[PDB]
């Protein structure tokens, strides 16, 4: 038996190491990424004065694979051919492979859809690119006062067809993670305070559609509070378009000021998965699955993390819940009698407190 | 300067502790408590399946304090008039005393209205009563198979007057300690799950209003679906008014079949406030103040914790929150210059995420 497991960080590692630990020579599972690396770092950063905490966990999936008896092969994957069971990736050579598998599990997560904002290029600050981090950093340091403004892009979510679970277990987002941006904006505010520059700061929050949706209209309201109390702006229904040096646009023409833009990237789905047999995902390029992360079309795919439609808000708790149940199943599958952790949907994101 | 702390728990022993620390000899603070010690154990208890982990800590007021600088008074307050600043209070030996205070910080917390609850005595199972939860944790193991209700009843909120707070700070709740509930309708189902009793007993949640009211709707709708998955029935507006030996009724007649019920009383303001100077209190018998922690009436009361009308939910952490603010303003005005801590909304409760 040949399991190809499609991509290298949360969904992906937790389902390789999982289902090899499961079944052991049962099967064959390999891994295919299209880097040799993946690196964890902590989802926010640390905006400390003159204390900058670095902590990476760098993982070299060419060694640490193979040295838990799961081979590695290194691949930009470009489409899948659910109908041929084939996985098409460009090798680092250059050239273009088609493997065959008899259980894919893909991992591959979304996408930041960056390119959606023009002016991204020059003036964007990403929240969620690896060193990226690093640039917004030193701009954070050296700013003698203005605007900035921090939110999250739309979430492209898909909505057809969909996933195979009890009703209500997958939410409709605008945004696919909007907690880091209550998070960051509680923490610019007390970094500033203590520069003593409230007065030459001013910070204004967006939201591509209700901000904090999973609450109730108090609970909301009880933010928008905060906020006022803070000094921060909140804007509702802002959707991202343009990035100039000193405002943003939406896509109705309106503007907010910005010296300094903190944005999540919009969120949409994996090229890949979109370029991918057409009936294996849906109209947001996510697969749906039914609760043992098996695709409600091919019996022989499983999605896990990001890539699969259940998965709102985008978590890697998530992601590591499904990589798990994902590698259960399939066991048992293999003859391998294992118990199959039932999926919760999280209810609500714990960022949302400020107290966290 | 006389500073007088009411009570021995999260409030008052945050309030006292801290204040003592911060103004040393420039005061005299003295607690007063219904009992000599307060035991501190885990919110919920752990039904797991031949292992009792016990675990609590036990504070001797009479010791633990004096050792710190503080005095201490074992009493059982009665009233509190503010107009003359003193403090009735019923000693052990029976005979009633009153003390003049500078300052007093009221950390009696609220009242579990058990009392408002007909066969409460007879059947009753506490989820908030200290070795009442040894009473359910023999019952649950022996339970042989039948019906199963868990809930809490009606928040007996006060609303008028109201807390000098920022709009929306302070939520209307038809329950005031709810999150607990969600958490026991999980432990219970996988304690009767691995000992192979699913099909033996029926949980019933019930709720005096909503159900979580914190949360959107569709996140209500979700946590309904878990139930439902779960084998658990969900009663909405449901306010308890008698408990028989199989059933629970409420204020309409409808009725629950319950021969295990378990209940977090229903929750009304201190009767020691209710009987206190009428306007240092709201109509529920809860002390309204500003973000200071300083009641809107009287300048030189405190009130902090479960006492104070703002924490809703009534949370321990925005005790010692309160407790904290509580102690560092009156350090301010007691000539030490302090910085005092920004009181927050809670939001949301972090145990209505199933993952928590
Ligand atoms: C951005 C962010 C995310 C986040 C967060 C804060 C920020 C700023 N805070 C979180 C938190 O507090 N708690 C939590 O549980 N999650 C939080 N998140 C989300 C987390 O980042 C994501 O949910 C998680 O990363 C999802 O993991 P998944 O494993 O599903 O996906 P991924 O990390 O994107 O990894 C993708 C892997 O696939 C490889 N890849 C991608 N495309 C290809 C192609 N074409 N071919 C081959 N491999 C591919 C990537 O290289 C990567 O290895
Ligand atoms: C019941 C419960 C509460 C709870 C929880 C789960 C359960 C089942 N889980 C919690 C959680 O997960 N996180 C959290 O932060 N809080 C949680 N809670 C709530 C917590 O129990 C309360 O919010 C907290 O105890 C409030 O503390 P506070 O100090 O304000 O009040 P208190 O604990 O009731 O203490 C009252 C003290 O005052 C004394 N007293 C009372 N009446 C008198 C009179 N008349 N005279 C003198 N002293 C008096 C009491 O003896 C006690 O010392």
């Amino acid at each position: 038996t040949k399991v190809l497991v499609l991509g290298g960080r949360f969904g992906a590692l937790t389902a390789a190491y999982t289902l090899k630990r499961l079944v052991g020579s049962k099967a064959d599972v390999k891994v295919i990424n299209k880097s040799r690396f993946s690196y964890f770092r902590p989802a926010l950063p640390h905006v400390a004065i003159g204390v900058r905490d670095v902590d990476e966990l760098k993982v070299d999936l060419s060694e640490a694979l193979p040295e838990k008896g799961i081979q590695f092969q290194e691949g930009t994957v470009e489409k899948i051919d659910a109908k041929s069971s084939m996985v098409y990736y460009t090798k680092p050579d250059g050239s273009m492979a088609e493997e065959e598998y008899d259980y894919v599990i893909v991992g591959i997560g979304a996408h930041l859809a960056t390119e959606l904002v023009k002016g991204w290029d020059k003036y964007g600050y990403s929240v969620c690119e690896p060193e990226f981090a690093t640039k917004l950093r030193e701009k954070l340091e050296s700013f003698q006062g203005g605007n900035i403004a921090i939110g999250s892009g739309p979430f492209y979510q898909g909505h057809n067809p969909k996933p195979k679970v009890p009703e209500n277990f997958v939410p409709n987002a605008d945004s696919a993670c909007e907690g880091p941006v209550f998070e960051m904006s509680l923490m610019l505010h007390g970094y500033f305070k203590k520069k003593g520059m409230l007065d030459k700061v001013h910070v204004t929050v967006f939201s591509p559609g209700e901000y904090l949706s999973d609450l109730s209209p108090n609970s909301r309201k009880a933010v928008a509070s905060i906020y006022n109390q803070l000094g921060i702006k909140l804007v509702h229904n802002f959707k991202i378009k343009e990035i100039r040096e000193h405002e943003i646009v939406d896509e109705k023409g309106n503007t907010i000021p910005a010296d300094i833009t903190i944005l999540l990237p919009p969120y949409t789905g994996n090229p890949a998965l979109k370029n991918s047999t057409p009936d294996l995902v849906d109209d947001g390029g996510f697969i749906p699955t039914d609760l043992n992360m098996v695709s409600i079309k091919y019996d022989n795919v499983y999605a896990v993390g990001d890539a699969n439609s259940m998965t709102v808000p985008k978590l890697g708790y998530l992601a590591v819940m499904t990589g798990r149940i994902a590698a259960q199943h399939l066991a048992n599958r293999l003859g391998v009698p294992t118990k199959v952790d039932k999926y919760y949907p999280t209810i609500v994101c714990v960022a949302d407190n400020p107290y966290e």
